[PDB]
């Protein structure tokens, strides 16, 4: 329950899905990049550009919010006309950011911003970044978190920030940022830079490192879904679900969220669909593809009625990451196994998608 500011100044209510997962503050305005925004001016060694697969369809460009030199006319607006709660993401600070640039954004208006920061080892970011200028961002943040709320981001990556997450953080804190996310490096098997998932071992470590930095230091530790559903440990919170279908239903999921889908519907079959499009460590739902999805309706018996639930983050508009029309994929999978198909964003929703085809 958050909003973004569109193009021509107006709201436009969006859901954690969209972001990082994070649950936030209900009053919560993105300021996304206009499209008078530029380039990111990095090559990070993980960047997700550069690992898809040889044949997929281009998507969004390397955008980054700073990139637009009309972002404090679009924070004044917001802030005369709604008064939300205003935040800045999607940048590195790598470009068009300077001391200048902090008290502009203060003075129009900005409440909070989100950096991808990864590291506050200077040779380590020029590197991990491919950007000789990397350091200059962790000279700005003591002046970054005496403006704004600042939440910077932690992309880790094995051979680079892992070892010493500790000493990072304890970095953060003494420059009063006021909260750190840990996402762990997802990695494709089409990536060309060497780099790798973090191992479960590591994955550990570091979830043990920001537990304690966490009671420790006053800066806000935080641990994502993501990190979670790596770990293994992934949870909504809620009580299961004891909606119990007539007819032969399955829900449909990725891998990092089956363990939590398995135990909110106990009484449907969810089917695990491991990534083979991505591979590496890609499980995440919203990366599901048409050719996946097909090969697990490959192994569903032939029904006379049935239903098959999938997650409607996997539709960008309605086409598949691997180049399916939604009604391409459905008229399929009637014909040759008999399944209705639904989506849904939320599991909240799914009860009621099954009461009504029941
Ligand atoms: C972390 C992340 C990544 C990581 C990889 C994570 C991984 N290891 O799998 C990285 C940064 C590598 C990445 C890359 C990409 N990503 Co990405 N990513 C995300 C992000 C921000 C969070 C995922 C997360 O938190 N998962 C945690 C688990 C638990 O969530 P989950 O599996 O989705 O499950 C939940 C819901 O889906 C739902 N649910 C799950 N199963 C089911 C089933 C049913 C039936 C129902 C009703 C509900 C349901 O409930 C679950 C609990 O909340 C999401 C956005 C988001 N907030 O979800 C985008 C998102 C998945 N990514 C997206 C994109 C576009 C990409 C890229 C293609 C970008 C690009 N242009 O290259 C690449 C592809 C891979 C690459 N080249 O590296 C889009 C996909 C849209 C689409 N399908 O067209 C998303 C949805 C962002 C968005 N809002 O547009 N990504
Ligand atoms: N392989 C990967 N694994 C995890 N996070 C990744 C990733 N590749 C990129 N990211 C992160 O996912 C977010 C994409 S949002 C866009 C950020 C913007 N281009 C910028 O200037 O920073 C960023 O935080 C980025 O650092
Ligand atoms: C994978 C997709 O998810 C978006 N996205 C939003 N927040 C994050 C994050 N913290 N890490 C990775 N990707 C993220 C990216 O902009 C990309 O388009
Ligand atoms: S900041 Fe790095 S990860 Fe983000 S788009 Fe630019 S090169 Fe890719
Ligand atoms: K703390």
């Amino acid at each position: 329950h958050m909003y973004e500011l569109t193009e021509d100044f107006k709201l436009r209510k969006i859901t954690k899905y969209e972001l990082d997962g994070v649950d936030e503050r209900e009053d919560l305005l993105v300021i996304p990049p206009s499209s008078k925004a530029g380039p990111c001016g990095n090559g990070c060694l993980f960047c997700y550009l550069l690992q898809n697969p040889p044949e997929m369809i281009y998507r969004v460009a390397r955008h980054d919010t700073l990139n637009d030199p009309t972002l404090e006319e679009r924070i004044r607006y917001a802030r005369k006309h709604y008064d939300l709660w205003i935040r800045v993401t999607d940048t590195s600070g790598n470009v068009k950011f300077d001391e200048n640039r902090i008290k502009s954004l203060y003075e129009a208006g900005l409440d909070e911003i989100q950096i991808s920061v990864h590291t506050t080892k200077k040779d380590v970011r020029i590197k991990l970044m491919r950007n000789r200028h990397a350091g200059k961002l962790i000279d700005l943040l003591p002046l970054v978190a005496k403006h704004f709320r600042t939440i910077a981001d932690i992309i880790l990556t094995p051979g680079f920030n892992v070892d010493d997450i500790g000493e990072i953080i304890e970095d953060l804190d003494s420059m009063g940022v006021h909260e750190v996310r840990l996402f762990p490096v997802g990695v494709t098997k089409y990536n060309r830079f060497e780099i790798r998932p973090l191992t479960k071992e590591e994955l550990s470590y570091v979830k043990e490192v920001a537990l304690e930095k966490d009671k420790e230091l006053g800066i806000k530790v935080v641990i994502p879904p993501i990190f979670l559903a790596l770990l293994g440990e992934f949870t909504t919170g809620l009580e299961p679900f004891n909606i119990e279908p007539e007819f032969p239903t399955y829900i449909f999921t990725g891998e990092l969220a089956y363990p939590e889908m398995k135990r909110l519907f106990p009484r449907i079959k969810v089917v695990m669909v491991k990534n083979e499009f991505f591979g590496g460590n890609i499980g995440t739902a919203g990366l599901l593809t048409g050719r996946d999805v097909l090969r697990e309706v490959e192994r569903l018996p032939e029904v006379d009625f049935g239903l098959i639930l999938l997650p409607e983050l996997m539709f960008y508009g309605d086409m598949t990451l691997d180049g399916w029309r939604r009604q391409d994929l459905f008229s399929k999978i009637l014909i040759e196994k008999g399944y209705i198909v639904e989506t849904a964003l939320e599991p909240t929703e799914i009860p009621k998608v099954i009461e009504k085809i029941s």
